[PDB]
């Protein structure tokens, strides 16, 4: 156990860590679901990309030698590759500026620093967590930095190839079932012949709709705080500052895509630029909350997909049975042989999830008070965790449900055979009055459109034969 | 045409017709925000009425105002809650948040009509002051939340719990009469084990009933009143006692009003009202709103859940479903002739969708308290008032438009009990999950029965298996 | 009381009443908040306004004689001037896909246009609902059609506008207080010099983002879902009528603008096209659900400037009293002279209406079933009002408080004079930790830093003057 | 390494040393979702650890199963509730809505805890069947309702109120120890009239208190359990009486559980289970536990309001309200040096609008009901379990960080009482509240006192004002 020591006085830590006085106190002030609730390690694998980049700033400004420069850069790199992940104990439940978190990068990246130059680690530190390490910063504009950056990062590399693997999966099997008639349902009720292709295309129009919008959305999110400081006015911040490392953010950020995937390109380019109006970076995240909206909007699209294919798999002799999903398990502790479409339950439960976080962040983007909105790390882990949900959710029913999609063809072409509304293509022959009288009577006597029109003298049975093609009522030009 | 009044801020005009004063004239400029659609619900404005009448007598018989004043106050008072004053309140929701400027606006329709009644004409000066006479012992801060949960305390008592007990009987009918047909559960959608559409009808039944028992328990809690807290809730300019001989005047005028309304009938619940035991919570919070807030929530569930329910299993009439049939009330389609919706279902849900938004704009209300004082006052209001007329139209309407004329497709329900495979479940004490399981795979990817599946599979005898396996029983197994 | 029929017998309506059968059934079958929840107008003028061009292509396409197009123009007309409003009783609450309304909207066209031609009214229809005024059209793809077309009109011709002569209003106060130093607050504690202007440059900035968002998504919800008809698959529908309809529909409503606008520019033409995929159209309101985001993002920013307001103007003795409000009314029935930030009440409460609004939207746009989402009324409803709140509320606030805001210009010096954390200029000279005893040797013995700063032998009488300028610190570069 | 498992499906490999089998060797493959953070939460296991203890002795005293077998059930159990097993539950709340593989997933890990126990070594060959023996009587669809409401009514008694309890406390320590120091309240943040800093204080305690009170009250309808409903409420393939001796049991239980944890401790309600009434609606929904959600949603907005207005009354040093002087318990600035920061208001502020957003998801899932099954079971679970959590340390952590030692700038709010103008309040009953404006509007505009603007306006004498103003008298008018 070291001791270490601040404006409050004297508090220990393990002597393993590279953390002191701030994140011991702050571990200690905010007892607050230190299980499950740890802030989300992008935030501080993003604050530790910044740090690095403000080194090399501060360093071309010559406001910090090259010496310290270098030790905090080679200290941030094993930061965001993951060897200092228990170092990072703090909640999102902290202060609402993020500070204790940053503070937290700060003593972490300060004492490694000092090691690396030393050779050895002693009470007295050669870098300082306040006048290097966060030189010209706040956690005022480098928390909500890091907020924009590793969202960024999550949504351009991580849920928009997800979403677009969905599409993917879905547009093989809106081809495969292009030529495949079965009946519409409006209200639930029967309605009128189109194809499974033309049904699946629905949900490829949606999605698509979705990863239009978020690709529009990322380069305003790209749009950083960073050099406000405290309030937005960059004092105690150096001219060029804010410009010169949202240069080297985007190379940084540039080579780290290309480290992680090969022969790729990426969805969208990040070009991380200086906010227009630093007072509004800090006193708001309307861009965050706008990305967030797409989310919630890409949710209610993939709730519908669930929920129909749920509807069109129920059965499988009660039931519609349109559809077969793939039989990844055992359904029931009780009721031997059943398959559920658990694969739907999930998405549908992510996605009641995903809209619930769109509704927190609106609440808490909406609590600004004065130069700062002090729900931070509730706005950056629930965002980071709808783009998880996304990640994963949209991938998992893709390759657990879409990809071998199979359907019931002789109880969908019974459903063609059975809708009463193919009378539908009458109604400009013997009009609507007339065409309604001819499903009333088939309904009351039990009888099919054809045997009832004969019967009613209303079409010939070689007529109704011309007029009446299920294919031809699904694609009429 | 029009009447100079005058404010401590200074002279407008009003129409010469008005009851209306200074302070209304400015309201209806100062917030021209959805003027036409967002008007104050007159629930509050007859509430606020109420509250003038027995504030005038408490104040008589505590001596701080005379009789011949008293009795003017309380004559304009009933004319307004009787509705013939009812163009006298054109302000709107997005006013003020402790709705000072309805309070004044009811003061001043008070203060000239109870001036005219004793001067046998209007002249611009006023026997009966606003804020001396019709508004003495008062704040808005304790009067207007005094409304609010008289007037939400009346809707829910007298409108909604009388509508929720209606669709519950309503619902209670089909339970019995169809206590006895067999269908299959269905779970994940997929085919279950028997039921009895009786027993289906019983989950609604017993959802809604804890709802309305829900309701019942928090109606005591939304009586307590603010009545008495005046500014800040330590009763400023009050005199001791006003509250509480308030309060039961107010219980006796409530009484007096539901038997005036409502004939032969016992009220679900008495509307007793009290002072809140702390007034500083009763004017910066509104809790107990929000808790019948949260009991409306719940019963919006509930009602989804029957709403969807009753669209599922009516789904058809040939590629569906099509267990339910439910009342045909319109032609239903514009281009597709003999289609009828479930449109009774759809107004339910939309209408369920819409109190549940109304509960998360309440509860986002509520959250926005500042020190004495919670000025979201009127929205609060808004919201619950109109989830209260929704929940008593709209279950009002599911129950008579769709629920009592309800029938079955007994033909297609019988086709599902026959053919559901999960009727093996009744087998797996015999021979055990794991060769029940084996059993209905082979029925399943032979298109065979179970029964024949169980002979082939050499499971269970052709006789054992016509033993064990009785659909009514499996609904009822006692 | 006139007598009228339909497939399910005899109903009476008024015989001045231009209205017949199904808006005659839909009265009585859905009474459920008659008195307030009307489907709105502006839902009715847009079916009025489709069916105008739809009887100008269906009489182009040579579907429908040039007798009753004609006859029906002139009825559409009448009822979008709102000649009409009380031929119109239905609800929001009836059926999920507006096909009740679309009735309505047929009757009283069919009957007034049967007028216009005959000369008198019959009980036998020359124009027919369903044959004529419907013709080529379902409510499946015509509601959802005059959802877009009416939120259209009212986000580009009504919200618009508003936000927009907000940010003018707020603009000139950035301007006239640009040079009047303040002290900023971050989690409401004293911070560092600002100016008033900076302050509001950054509500300008949240309100201009939101005006950005909102002309960026018009565009999107003028794709429109007619020539879908039952399910998406166009049957019944000639081929080119939704590509000539969007054509007259565009030529109308920039006519429209025309005639109610006068020297005036659109902010965003409104041009119509079909949707790339009519399943989607029918199915979901993705496009009007991204819209809802955009309103939801613009009332908490709005948030924002209210609290901001009502915090600033605090007072007049015992708050922060920086703000000087226009005092437009008396505050209280029993405090007497006492004046209350009642324009930020009222666009406070309406934010959060705004909110709930959306959320509202996003669990009816989650609800899709199959091929068609039935909760249309309650989206188009929620939408609407949000729109009328919008347009009138942020005009409200510009006219009512911002216009003639002014500044407590001795309490605003007093703070700036007061606030310990000038220090923050000084940690580039004395250091962090050095900074920190000097604050806490100010605050123990209730002295001010220049005093403190020569006591404690850290900073002369002489440096202190040369350091520590407000206004240099409000625009340090 | 591996050990080949077998399903009704097929064969799959598991870790040599883990006790789950094949069932949930799939599910964790097939939900792949957020596995790092998004684990089925351990409440939920250990209640289902505890249900299966007592289903082991309630069948085995219903002549059901063996003692061997019963005995070996609960021994495996204990081990699973005292936190000896942890590391096998790895599935995700995102899996089957029905928490089938959860139910299945502590089915083998007992099922082969117990066949290792009895054999005394783990052979292929299970003794102990995961369905035949220890899910005997029993659905995912009865059983993992049945462990959500246990779960919850133990976290919600035991750790919930006990923390709210506290908060309150601490809360009354602080109301009493400044009972009598008169400040100004404020109404739209206007200057209003005297109050003490006590009666501001008793207004949170109030709103706490109504909330506690209200989640004591809710806590009887949640032990209401599913048991005995198995696959869609009918009890098919369950023994009559199971449910009402199994409730008997878990309370006996729960009871011996809470006085293991909790020393010299009477519990604050003692959960006393029940079978529900109707277990078709205790499938089909979850009204009960949503109407716990709007208990929390409600104590949410409470706490709301008291982190607002601490931070709010703390604002300064120099430039704001400064009434409060919270305790500096860290440094509070990374550039702003000396800066502190009401760091214990924004946790406890972004705290409550996850509670808000927790039940906002809440109410979405429970409205999404499909006949006979709710299939949201883990997401409300979790959503709830989450709150418990949140309400628990966060309310806590207010207490004993913030309150326990605030303290006052008596010297601020002594200046406050002295400049309000409100004070004129007192006079309205002596001069009417039309001259008492006058005299505000002369005092404010000739930046004068309210004494030298009654004299200089002549409304009342300097001898008759220091009789009707006396801040204590005011704040206190008995």
């Amino acid at each position: 156990l070291r001791v270490v020591e601040d404006s409050l006085g004297k508090i220990n830590v393990p002597l393993e860590r590279y953390y002191g006085a701030q994140t011991a106190r702050s571990l200690g002030n905010f007892n607050v679901c230190t299980r499950s609730d740890t802030m989300p390690l992008q935030i501080v694998y993003s604050l530790a990309m910044i740090k690095e980049v403000a080194a090399c700033t501060n360093f071309k400004l010559g406001r910090i030698s090259s010496k310290l420069s270098d030790a905090i850069v080679k200290a941030c790199r094993e930061v965001y590759h993951g060897q200092h992940d228990n170092e990072f104990p703090l909640v999102i439940w902290q202060t609402g500026s993020g500070t204790q978190t940053n503070m937290n990068v700060n003593e972490v990246l300060s004492s490694r620093a000092s090691e690396l130059i030393d050779g050895s680690r002693s009470s007295r530190l050669t870098v300082h967590p306040n006048d290097h390490v966060n030189l010209g910063q706040s956690s005022n504009d480098i928390f909500p930095t890091a907020m924009n950056l590793s969202i960024a990062m999550e949504t351009a590399w991580k849920v928009l190839p997800s979403l677009n693997h969905l599409i993917n999966v879905l547009k093989i099997k809106m081809h495969e079932f292009m030529n495949v008639i079965k009946i519409g349902r409006t209200h639930m009720q029967d309605a009128v012949p189109m194809s499974v292709g033309q049904e699946l295309s629905g949900y490829v129009s949606q999605l698509q709709q979705a990863v239009d919008s978020i690709k529009s959305q990322l380069p305003l999110i790209c749009h950083l705080a960073v050099g406000g400081t405290a309030v937005g006015t960059g004092l105690n911040c150096s001219k060029g500052f804010d410009e010169e490392l949202c240069v080297s953010l985007t190379q940084l950020t540039d080579r780290l895509y290309r480290t992680m995937y090969k022969e790729s390109t990426p969805v969208v380019d990040l070009i991380f630029k200086p906010a227009e109006n630093k007072f509004a970076a800090l006193a708001g995240h309307d861009a965050l909350l706008q990305l967030s909206g797409c989310f919630n909007t890409t949710a209610t699209a993939l709730m519908r997909l669930s929920n129909d294919f749920c509807l069109l798999s129920s059965g499988p002799n009660c039931g519609l049975s349109e559809f077969v999903l793939p039989a990844n398990e055992p359904g029931s502790s009780i009721m031997p042989g059943k398959v559920n479409p658990t694969q739907c339950e999930s998405l549908r439960m992510v996605c009641l999830q995903i809209m619930g976080n769109h509704f927190t962040t609106s609440m808490a983007a909406s609590q600004g008070q004065l130069e700062l909105n002090v729900c931070k790390p509730l706005i950056a882990a629930n965002l980071l965790h709808t783009c998880e949900l996304l990640t994963d959710s949209t991938r998992c029913f893709a390759d657990k449900c879409v990809r071998d999609l199979q359907l019931n063809r002789e109880k969908i072409q019974e459903y063609v055979d059975k809708s009463l509304m193919l009378v539908t293509v009458l109604t400009p022959h013997i009009g609507y009055d007339l065409s309604a009288k001819l499903v009333q009577h088939a309904s009351k006597f039990k009888k099919g459109l054809r045997e009832s029109a004969i019967e009613l003298n209303l079409l010939c049975g070689e007529k109704f034969d011309e007029i009446v093609k299920p294919m031809e009522m699904a694609f009429p030009h």
